[PDB]
DNA sequence: TTTTTTTTTT
């Protein structure tokens, strides 16, 4: 009614971003170069800019927004009218809204206003085709004409063809033209709510999403993401009547953001630290007292070594870990630590998984009737760490479907006429007891770890957690309770900012050995070899899995202080927690 | 007759409460702040005011209750007009009325009446937008003019699109406007009849409720529930013929209680009582002679310590507690009577119970075809107590399933695709017989006991209970005898307000653990895991829980007195029971 | 036919 066209072409020219930049006159510049088809506006500049704009932006999206895209499509196709014939239609993407509402509590009253929501997606579609301006054709031996039906409109999320023919005004039968007819991208996608927000005793609830065009394909299943749409109920056949006066709620999306510079520069900072390793190692877990090799062997396991992928094959890069312990040892609790501090991780029971929600289920889907597969949690982990508590409750029958994944980081299946194979390239991280409840240290190491060696030889480093009580009782009990009063631990690396660093180093830097690590590694590879064969009742074997894990501890080593060689120091810092690794389950050098 | 809006105000404004408060004008203060749009009233108080009033409003409620809204609304209007333009209506919510109706007894004569119904809230849907003023827009390239349909009125349960516009005359195609469209949150869930309303040897009957606006997402599931409301018939599709002249029974509800003032100062007078922990533990099970131990047990697992939830971790609060006895020894009796006293609670049978009903559940809805999670037991007594008799009954590789409840208290699931992890934060209280039947005292106490360490380390305290006839035979069955004839206990406390004054504790007392206090329990933690040493033989091991138990046992002594602080006096309480519980097992100290 | 589940059943 009162056009704000001009008023945002100003925002856009003349909104000075920190350093008087320009910030949207950059972004603007910079989509042009990139022909990216989109430009996201922070909500509190437009408030800062003009307070009508945005309240008529939050409140009257839905014709409000068009025009904003079309004053920007003009302002563009001057900037370059090269724009014109490779993009028609920008899209204004509002983020950061002020409020986010909690995915229960929407209510009534929440219903066509822009809004935010914060959750986990748990599932997406392929990518569909919408029709937003038809064009039919009247079958009849007089017509015989095409016409836009969505006329001075657009279709609607029903679809609707003409009754009553507009180029002569008789009724008959409508084909639908293809050729003439105008699509967008689509994409249906369901986010429940964080689990921390789950009340007591209930379980989850979900809202379906809606994405289109460039918005299509823009997160994976288990990404967090801050998604800013309108809310619009589902309808399915509401032109007919019978009852069902009730429908669901949807959003459609104009905005998605997952999980970003200064964190750079931080990391960065961090890392200049001589220390940061004995930094990052006393940052797993502080509310845990002692277990310092196993935070330093977890630590690893969250940097991760190399993947080397060749011409034929390809070498798996992740470190595995298990720890065997006595009850009651911190196992499972900084287990949970590092699936909260891992950038991508997935947690699992041993009791409350299965082999095929490990790897991939082969779905009947009754709809359709036809066999479907969905990913399992080494397939979701892929990229990341897969922990599995309580691994001695799992069937052995079900825990041999891993082996596959944990070597050569597939699951591969052949079943009810699908065959497939698909990436599981996660780093487990494991936990259980011994066979006894408690290591019994009378009797041999073989029959009281009770796993077989095909998967012991899949872990790099496997620890025997002893709960010997000594003189540390009291030192323990003293940590516990000033845990318990709420006393932190200073000089530590926030989880936030650790998993941020994690997340750096994992994607940036590949670390590479050097000759003198070399040398080591093969050295003490076979000193290792010739004390195994001195014992061959342990079912810890020695196997070429060993050297490919002295590889990748000290690749990690590397990693984690974000140096890019693989030196003589991170050789021996391998070598010697590979050391205490033998150590702990019976084999001393 | 007479005009009940200024009756109705009257009322509101002038009614003095309980110590000349003026109760609901204060009610309407605090209503109109934070913007809910809901005023509850207390029946008695309007048939204390004015029977007149409550006549009509239980007897002709259908006429008067929007009269007294409008009268509510302009007195909130005019106590804040900012209240204008975001709420248009307002609630009155009759709480307690004396027309409860048993729900399998409704009848055809109670259709149309506010009635009130006693039963247990089962299932609940999610909270979706029933559609009650539909705007349409008659499609056709003459007419295109948008109009309410349901107008003079409102839209049914059955939704109806009209025939004919009213705007130009012509009947065709109707589009709906979602965006001039108005709309109720809506919620359907089920109730069904309290167990001791269930008729003999037969299923207890289901009622369906609907609750909209803000009664949505007002109880959950498990919750014992006052629902009041008026029945009616279920349409899913009568306006066609065809048959089906049968209709079921449901109720719109408008006003809703679960499970409340002057209590507070019952329990607070209660706890001045120097010897208040005394007089709880004596009004445990009161019908059972002796296991005094047992019902200080059952009392500190009843009342429980503080839970920590930290930055990085969360620390288990709950009291974990475990009978093992020889046969007839009052075990289930006992168990029976916390799962009654207890604010919430959930009974379960060893042999009764999966490893998938204690926990969490993958239904394969055939509905929508796919796969679906389903709370299990400790997942629904999140914030209570799940008791579980016969406990020994269980499979081993099933009640592993409940280990990481026990101590994580979350239940972790990953199958069938689908990875969750929901809150279990309930305590254990078990109990189960030994391996054989009764306790052998000529065997050892690991293969008698017949439990892994690991699911004992999870018990705070672990009481072998022994059947051996003494002296205290004639002096049992004479209290035995008594209870039969009905002779019940004197200086007690009655288990409904135990219950309540349990649930205030809990809810309101944090205790702070004094340093003497954390002394005390070091040193006897050491000495514990000292004397434990000394016995590598037992199953019942010293582990860093059994300090947190020291911890939570103490805070739970505290928190059972309403103390503030953990002082000495609990600490040794705390360690004594310990201590007693450990003989019973066999350590001496 | 696969999958989780409770159940009767090759
Ligand atoms: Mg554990
Ligand atoms: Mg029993
Ligand atoms: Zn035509
Ligand atoms: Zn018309």
């Amino acid at each position: 009614q009162i056009d704000y066209r001009d008023v945002f072409i100003e925002f856009l020219t003349t909104f000075k971003g920190n350093n008087n930049q320009n910030k949207y006159i950059e972004r603007i510049n910079e989509l042009v170069a990139y022909r990216k088809k989109s430009l996201i506006i922070e909500f509190s500049d437009v408030l800062s800019f003009n307070e009508n704009l945005a309240y008529e932006i939050i409140n009257n999206t839905k014709i409000i927004l068009p025009i904003l895209e079309g004053a920007l499509y003009d302002h563009i196709l001057q900037l370059d009218p090269t724009y014109q014939r490779d993009i028609e239609k920008v899209h204004v993407r509002i983020v950061g809204i002020p409020r986010v509402i909690e995915l229960r509590k929407i209510r009534s009253t929440d219903i066509g206003k822009l809004i935010t929501i914060d959750g986990i997606l748990v599932k997406v579609t392929p990518v569909k085709e919408r029709i937003y301006k038809a064009t039919y054709k009247h079958i009849h031996p007089d017509c015989m004409q095409e016409f836009e039906w969505p006329e001075d409109e657009e279709m609607p999320e029903v679809l609707e063809m003409p009754t009553i023919c507009p180029k002569c005004g008789k009724p008959g039968q409508f084909r639908l033209i293809p050729e003439k007819t105008k699509l967008i991208d689509w994409q249906k996608a369901v986010i429940q709510e964080r689990p921390e927000e789950v009340p007591s005793g209930q379980l989850p609830r979900q809202l379906e999403i809606i994405l289109e065009d460039d918005l299509v394909d823009s997160a994976r299943p288990g990404d967090r993401v801050k998604v800013t749409g309108i809310l619009d109920i589902k309808q399915d056949s509401p032109v007919k009547r019978g009852s069902r006066a009730v429908f669901d709620i949807y959003m459609k999306v104009s905005s998605i953001e997952v999980s970003s510079e200064e964190d750079e520069k931080k990391i960065k900072d961090l890392a200049k630290d001589p220390w940061i390793r004995d930094r990052i190692i006393s940052s797993i877990a502080p509310s845990i007292y002692g277990h310092w090799e196993l935070k330093e062997a977890l630590a690893l396991a969250l940097f991760g070594g190399v993947p080397k992928v060749l011409e034929d094959t390809r070498i798996r890069g992740d470190i595995h870990i298990l720890i065997i312990g006595d009850p009651g040892t911190a196992k499972s609790q900084m287990l949970q630590f590092i699936s909260r501090v891992a950038p991508r991780a997935v947690y699992t029971t041993g009791k409350g998984s299965t082999a095929a929600g490990l790897t991939a289920a082969v779905v009947r889907e009754k709809g359709t009737g036809e066999y479907y597969l969905e990913a399992g949690a080494l397939v979701l982990a892929d990229g990341g760490i897969a922990v599995i508590d309580e691994i001695d409750k799992m069937r052995d029958e079900d825990r041999v479907a891993i082996h596959e994944a944990m070597e050569q980081q597939t699951v591969s299946i052949a079943k009810a006429g699908i065959v497939a194979k698909l990436n599981a390239r996660a780093a487990v991280i494991a936990a259980g007891n011994p066979k006894f409840g408690r290591y019994i240290s009378e009797r041999p190491v073989s029959d009281n770890i009770n796993l077989p060696p095909t998967i012991l030889s899949r872990f790099d480093l496997i620890f025997i957690l002893k709960d010997q009580p000594g003189e540390q009782d009291r030192e323990l009990a003293n940590y516990i309770l000033d845990v318990h009063s709420g006393k932190s631990t200073k000089n530590i690396i926030d989880i936030d900012t650790l998993r941020k660093y994690i997340a750096y180093a994992r994607k940036y830097v590949t670390p590479k050995i050097t000759s003198e690590a070399k040398n080591l590694i093969t050295d003490f590879f076979v000193e290792m070899r010739k004390k195994s064969s001195e014992t061959p009742d342990s079912p810890i074997l020695i196997t070429p899995r060993q050297l490919e894990a002295l590889i990748r501890i000290s690749e990690a080593y590397a990693k984690m202080a974000l140096k890019a060689e693989v030196t003589r120091e991170d050789a021996e810092r391998a070598i010697n927690i590979m050391r205490l690794f033998l150590e702990s389950v019976g084999v001393d050098m």
